[PDB]
DNA sequence: GTCTCTATTGTCCTGG
DNA sequence: CCAGGACAATAGAGAC
């Protein structure tokens, strides 16, 4: 079948700020949704995002581990 | 009912 | 070795 990549550092921080705004504006689109993630991502201050980079890193490792052998191949 | 596009950051792969 | 891309989450919008 196929494999998902892990997620980073602000695909991590992601998810648990979407849902706090999909239960807080459950209509609004993923896309502009996206856009305020990024905005929002550019404010929390770089010491507070090294909890969500050591997060994502034990994700990958695990990833690995999981999956021995899964070459990133995505094309056009 | 079924796909594809919409958008963000970070990270891995490819062509030149 | 650099630019440009695909793709991880997420559901809706739109084509068909």
């Amino acid at each position: 079948g196929h494999i998902k990549r892990p997620m980073n550092a602000f695909m991590v921080w992601s998810q648990i700020e979407r849902r706090k705004i999909m239960e807080q504006s459950p209509d609004m689109h993923n896309a502009e949704i996206s856009k305020r993630l990024g905005k929002r991502w550019k404010l929390l201050k770089d010491s507070d995002k090294i909890p969500f980079i050591q997060e994502a890193e034990r994700l990958r490792l695990k990833h690995m581990a999981d999956y021995p052998d899964y070459k990133y191949r995505p094309r056009k």
